[PDB]
């Protein structure tokens, strides 16, 4: 099953869905590089408490996942799967669509992320108190902005992030192999037409996207032990849900 035809009109679909649902134009993001956070600008974020740090982090994640369960709602074949599988791949892969997402938002030049309308570097993130998952985050972007991503290639990258037949709990196992593997077809397919395919031995390890997303999960433990009543009463919903229902909801409009 599937012919070359078929699988370019699978490349042009999933490059579609992509630039349908970004969250920030690429070319909104470069255009910024020299709005940089100023010294007493970044001693006021470190001034912040940890609680309205994470709060705030926890906030733009949020707007950011949502945006990737339009794209996967976008996705050809997903809307296919059952719903226990579509709420599977999106509550283990979201974060990770999100992590390779951001790179678009990282200057390697001077080591700065796009954060609250201007650029500014780790320690910006010092009131979280969670200095190795961040230092985590800004190196798994520096390590994607060493390959040049273009857009289609982080269309193609993303979509098979998120379908991964691998995940615990799948129910049409077979059924999301087939769209997996239609998928690493398109994206090979894609970076030998384009003369790329010497990104696929650059690719993070999936052990790396996996460390990041359990580094939260136990960053996040640590920090609700500490203060249960802010993630009760200010963290939001569709965040509690996944890494502490909604995605049913987003998944049925
Ligand atoms: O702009 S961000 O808030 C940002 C936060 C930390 C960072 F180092 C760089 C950027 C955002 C992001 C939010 C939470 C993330 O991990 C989970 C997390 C980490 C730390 C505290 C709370 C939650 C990762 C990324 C970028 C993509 C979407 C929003």
């Amino acid at each position: 099953m599937a012919s070359l035809t078929e699988i370019e009109h699978l490349v042009q679909s999933v490059c579609k869905s992509y630039r349908e649902t970004c969250q920030l134009r690429l070319e909104d993001l470069l255009r910024q590089r020299s709005n940089i956070f100023s010294r007493e600008e970044v001693t006021g974020y470190q001034r912040k408490s940890m609680w309205e740090m994470w709060e705030r982090c926890a906030h733009h994640l949020t707007e950011a996942i949502q945006y990737v369960v339009e794209f996967a709602k976008r996705l050809s074949g997903f809307m296919e799967l059952c719903q226990n599988d579509q709420i599977v791949l999106l509550k283990a892969g979201a974060m990770e669509v999100v992590l390779v997402r951001m790179c678009r938002a990282y200057n390697a030049d001077n080591r700065t992320v796009f954060f609250e309308g201007k650029y500014g570097g780790m320690e910006l993130f010092r009131a979280l108190g969670c200095s190795e998952l961040i230092s985590s985050i800004f190196d798994f972007s520096h390590s994607l902005s060493a390959l040049h991503f273009s857009e289609d290639e982080i269309a193609l990258y993303t979509a098979l992030v998120l379908i991964n037949a691998h995940r615990p709990g799948l129910q049409e196992k077979r059924k999301v192999e087939q769209l997996q593997y239609n998928l690493e077809l398109a994206f090979h397919h894609h970076l030998c037409k384009t003369h790329r395919q010497s990104i696929l031995a650059k690719l993070p390890p999936k052990g790396k996207l996996r460390s990041l997303c359990s580094q939260h999960v136990e960053r996040l433990q640590i920090f609700q032990h500490l203060h249960p009543i802010v993630v009760q009463a200010a963290f939001p919903p569709l965040y509690k849900e996944l890494f502490s229902k909604i995605l049913h909801r987003l998944l049925q409009e």
